[PDB]
């Protein structure tokens, strides 16, 4: 994701929540 504290987003840092439905 880019902007967020959940967890290394594949090949960036600490995502967010980008999936959701």
């Amino acid at each position: 994701d880019g902007m967020g504290e959940e967890f290394i987003e594949g090949l960036v840092r600490d995502s967010l929540y980008p999936p959701a439905g």
